[PDB]
Formats: C-alpha cells, structure tokens, sequence
C-alpha cells in the first residue's frame, strides 16, 4: 500500500542529523562527516613554480638571440636565491620555485645545448609555462564544506593545506538484537521448530562498513521483561535501535504490545518485494527500525530502508545510496503489478560493449544465493507487469556492503 | 613505451599468493579471504516442501476430476506425520514438508472450492511446485570455494548452515614511507620551496581501506644511513613495502643506489597519463613499490597497479579492479596520441535516463581537485587523438576508495 518514497520521506523528515563532533588525525577520518567548513590557511600553490623541466628566462634576454650560460638552479626543495646576471638563464625543475624575476619558462624540448650558452628554439610568451601562486586555492577559501564525507579524494588535499586534524560529527550509534526462543546460535544444536539466527550477522557486517558504531545485544529469550530490558539498554546508548527479527512488525503478540507502550511505532505494509512490513517509530531518545524475519526480506529493507535514515543522521549532505541508470534486459522478468520489485541480476558487457542485464534466477525469498550472483537490483516500478527481453529497464548497482 | 597491461602481466606474474591463515568468528570475516573450501554440514533444503501455498495432491484422485476433501493440513512449521485418505487432498503451505506419497502441489490460487470438495483446474504436472531436499545446496557440496572475499552475500548464507567461525588468509602486511628535505609533516612550518607530504597520507588510507595492516615509517630524512635502515625496517614487518615519494622511479641520486643494492629493482616508463614512472622488484622478504612524486601520478598509478598486486597476494582468487562500461561524451577531451589516458570525468543521467560522461575539468596532474569532482576514469585508448561530443568513450567507475 504505502509506496517506498512515501516510506522513506516520512522517515527521513523527522530526523535531525547528529551535531556532536570530536576532531581526528587525517588518518582516522576515512567516511567520516566534517563538521565544520575546512578553510585553506594558505595559498595553492604555495609560490610562482614551473610547469615544466627546462629553464626560466627573462624576455629580454631571449630576444638578445645570443646563447646563455646557466647561472644556477632551481631544484624541488631547493630554489635558486643567486644572482642571475643579464643574458644568463637558469636551468629549473617541475614544480620549483621560479626565480625572482622570471618572466617565462621554456621546456627542455625547444632548447639546444652550446659552449656559449642555451639556445632557445622556439617563441617565448609572457608567463608561459609559470604556475602562479594561489591559482588552485587561495587563503581564507572554504575548501570543503560541512556535511562532506570525506574520503581519498579530500584528506590529502586537506593535508596539501598543512591540516593535521579536522572536527568531525561523532559516529551515528545503531543497537542491534534479535529475539525468540526458536533462534539459536551457529554452532549450537538446532531443536525442533529452531533455526539459526542469521539477520542479526548480515545487519552487524552492514552497519559496521556502514561506519557506524555497533552495540550488538545478541539473541534476547522470549521474556517480557528481558525483552523491555533490551529496550531500555539500547535507547539509552544509541541514536537507532534495529531489530533484525523476532519483534513483531505488525502481527499481534506479546512484542508488539511491548513495542506499542515503548514508543510511538508504526507498522506499515510496503509495497514492495521482497519483503512488505516493517515498523518505524520513536523511543524515548532514540529511533526504531524493525525487520522483517525473512533473510532476504530484512536484508532489502535494511538496504533500502534503514541505509538512507543512517546516512542523514551522520551529517552527510549528500544522497546516501546508489544512484540507478536505465539498460535492456537479456532475460525475461516475472513481475506482479502491484509491488515494486528490488529483483536482483547481473549487469554485464554485450558484444556492442553496452551494459544489458540478466536475471540471477529464481527470485524468490526462500534462498540468499541471488545476492552473491548479482551485481545489482533491477528495480521494476509498482505498475508494471512482466518485462520481455529488449525492453529497457531501471537497474541499481550494488554498492560496497556486497562485494 | 611499456604498457599498462604487459606491466600488469610482468607484475602479477611474479607474485604467489599469500597461504599463511588464522580462524576467525564469521563477524570479523568481511573482506577477507576464505583459505579453504566452506564444506555444506547439511541439506537446504532439508526436506521436501512445497513451493506454494495449495494443495498437495496424489495424480490419482486428480484422474476422478471429482471432488477432493481438505483431508488435513501441513504448515511451514510442524508437518503432517498424520494419514493422507485416499481420493483427498492435503492443505499445504509454502515451505511445509509435503506429505509422504506426495506427488504434486497445486496453487489455491488455481483450484475453487466447493462446499463438499476442492476441485482443481490446470492440470497437475507430476512434481510440480516441490521444493526437494538438497535441492539449493546438497550436504558435502562446496557452498563457496577458497579464494573467495567474504561479504555480507556470502557470510549470513555460512551462518544458516551452522558454521561459526571460518579459516581465512592473513591480512596483507604493507609499510610505507615517503622522503625527501623538500617534505614537512602536517603541522610545522614550510621551508622555503617545502611543500607537505600528501602522498602518504592518500596511500595510507587507501590500503586500510583496502584491508591491509598498515606500517608508516614516516618522512625518512634525507640520508643513505636513514633510507637504507627505512628499507631494512620496512622489509622485515611486511609483504609489501611502497614508497610514496622520494625514492627514485629512475632518476639517478643516493635512493637509486640504495634501490639497486638492497634488490632486484626495475625500472619501467609505462605509456599512460598520468604517471608513467614506476620502480618494482623483489626485496629481501617482500615487494617493492615506488610511485611517482607526483599526487595524481601516485594515487593513479596505486590505483591501477599496487591494487591488483595487493589482491592476488591477499589469496582473492577474482580480478580485483572495476568494470567498464561504454558510454557517450557530453564534453569535449584533448587527448594525445602515444599514451593510455586515465582521465577523470563524471557519469550522471542524461534527459532519457541513460549514462553520459563530462570532463571534470582541466587534466593536468598538478591538481588534486579531479578526484573529488569526478566518479570515475574515462580510459581514453593509448592510440585514440582528441575526442568530440557525442562520440563512444570507455568508462570505469571509482570504488569506494574515492566516496
């Protein structure tokens, strides 16, 4: 009934990002959020340099036609501070300082070696060739905004800029645990109507290359007041408490009424497949998210659903989720009008060189296998019905968390 | 001259994968390598069950095409060890052990209902909707095989079957450094032509990232005592040691020698762009990698070369860098002919919703900005001249490294 958008904007809606922050080495802020705009103390780069190998001139001495003699040079961390008389020139290396005065650089290339000098084969133009000073960045520039994740591409240049540490939002605190009797652990007996619990794993790897910092509660007993005990321990220590199975997402059972007078809960029905319910609501200090007990189920939603409300509590400014394209499928689809369909299939090079996409088979929810053959969902809108070969379609790559 | 690939070959070619492995709880396994085959310790399913929610039937008293009594029922938890009366049918549940003799199961959804009977329609094909043991994964069957990167598709499917611990390579062990007078730390001063180490820093993160254990030496200072004690330190503590700058890549001076006496360095000039030095060769106990000076030549070539190393040796039996797919330029690229050009661009949905790629701005390597502008690599081919709008153009998207 209620569409995944509608789902996930009255969700995201209510949340306030987090907006403490401790601040970090470079080298421990990989993914995470600035707190605060990065303001560049210095200019980039840092002096007039060379763009080239070669040697810095003065027009003048250039238009002199006569050879000159290397009067010194200019090396890396090494620049020239000697004389430089007229008709002289001086031999200089990438990204060195130009010397005082320099009026142009010329690359090896269009210069000739002599015993009276260096002859200079080509035309020289006015500042050709000399990277200015602050042309890339200049002080008192923001850089980085707040909000940004930052990542391979931003740390070094925050480095570049002399920055050891910047303020960063503190990482966004997610409770996990699931509950019954019926779940045992890998490695235990497996009684009669008994299964192993396995949500509670693929949600802990997930949340943990997510960045967030887990509190795993393990498997609660089928107890009202071990179970309210859980409630109270997780709302008190993180910003989201998620079940990955057991509590109810609507059925009528003792966890319901257990999570009816813990907090404001919903129960919605999804219109979506795999999966359906899922409930979402308020605790005393903390948000909700419960999952469906189906593997394949919770792991979607958990994807689709609790991935994006986690990725607006951290400060990111930006979409946390991977963004689709449109391509043809190789494969006939079985799709019920009614539901949108996260099937999952295997994007892949045609003869052409074009991406076209391939069901992983049976999509049904009783086997896990669909997310370790794919490389992607192939997101089948509400209203359509089966997909014939040829037609084009909309396919979402699957990110990190699945290889 | 030599090629990305022939030196990918050359590279790869040399290294043996890591053996040496440890035992781990399936919760700290992401990423990580299986040493060993992950041997099934049952059947999945278990037991025969149906694979809808009908009937179960005998063809037999389908042949009366009269009606059939709801006998008993058989639910996904508890089965029906009961008694099945000839000429009736057994209510059954998806995932419900089908009862003994059972030879097919109909849909409910094609069979009425009447009040003395179920009659069904379409006839019943022996065997269909049954759900066979073994049938997903058959106890003794190799459910992943060694060489395979643990992720959250592979992980939960371990833990279904019972297993709590897998044995799995060790982490990659790689220390690096970087040196040269012209470096200072994050945090102090600038000399006259000094700049601050960079290089580093994008390595460091990219290789934890990567999940390798990380030794940084530091700025070694500028002397063959210290360097060479670098190097000594650096080979006994891991199987990789890579120089982020400073180190020669072929230019003669101190490092060069210590280079060529403490191993068997080469020396290759790649044709690609950005880059194109790049030192690698055997040490004492372990490889060696020395990337350019230069930022956008350092991590670019990190990037394309260290990172497939940092694979194979890690035990992954899979290639480990990006896909490409081909696409349309909505920019115009200068390009030149001689060098394969890893230029940087950015992939977003045109009006049709299909995938186009824009430049992210002048090229050159004396800026960083490219990486964080854009999402990924427009390989432009090392023969292929300047580039119009409109035309093909290959593409291969960042990882996570870069956000």
């Amino acid at each position: 009934l209620m569409s995944l958008d509608t789902a996930l904007n009255e969700m995201l809606s209510r949340v306030t990002p987090l907006t403490a922050q401790e601040t970090l080495p470079l080298v421990q802020c990989f993914g995470r959020i600035l707190a605060s705009d990065v303001v560049s103390p210095l200019d980039v780069p840092g002096f007039d340099n060379s763009a080239m190998d070669g040697y810095a001139v003065r027009l003048a001495d250039i238009a002199s036609g006569q050879p000159l003699p290397v009067a010194g040079k200019s090396f890396a961390g090494q620049p020239y501070h000697g004389e430089w008389p007229a008709g002289t020139c001086i031999r200089i290396m990438t990204g060195a300082p130009v010397p005082e005065g320099c009026e142009a650089v010329v690359m090896q290339e269009q210069t000739e070696q002599m015993d009276n000098g260096v002859r200079f084969t080509a035309e020289v133009r006015s500042g050709q060739n000399i990277r200015r000073r602050g042309e890339d960045i200049s002080a008192g520039a923001v850089v980085f905004p707040a909000g940004t994740r930052l990542t391979t591409a931003e740390l070094p240049v925050i480095a570049s800029l002399g920055i050891a540490e910047v303020p960063v939002i503190r990482k966004v605190r997610v409770a996990l645990f699931s509950t019954g009797d019926a779940l045992q652990l890998p490695g235990q007996p497996l009684g009669d109507g008994q299964i192993y619990d396995t949500n509670r794993l693929a949600v802990h790897l997930m949340l943990e290359q997510l960045g967030c910092e887990v509190i795993n509660l393990g498997i609660i007993r089928d107890d009202p007041h071990a179970l309210r005990a859980a409630f109270i321990e997780a709302d008190s220590q993180a910003d989201v408490v998620i079940s990955s199975g057991g509590v109810s997402v609507g059925e009528a059972d003792y966890t319901k009424t257990i999570l009816e007078e813990l907090g404001e809960i919903a129960f919605w029905k999804l219109a979506i497949k795999p999966g359906k319910p899922f409930a979402f609501g308020k605790l005393s200090n903390s948000w909700f998210c419960g999952l469906p007990g189906n593997p394949v189920s919770a792991t979607l939603t958990f994807y689709q659903l609790v991935q994006p409300l986690l990725a607006k509590l951290s400060g990111n400014t930006a979409s946390g989720l991977p963004a689709r394209q449109r391509v043809r499928t190789a494969s006939r689809l079985k799709k019920t009008p009614g539901r949108l369909d996260f099937q999952r299939g295997v994007l892949q090079r045609n003869a052409d060189g074009e991406l076209e996409v391939t069901t992983t088979g049976h999509q049904g929810s009783h086997i896990f296998s669909s997310f370790s053959l794919g490389n992607c969902f192939i997101v089948l809108e509400r209203d359509r019905g089966n997909v014939e070969v040829g037609e084009w379609v909309e396919v979402e790559p699957f990110n990190a968390l699945f290889g």
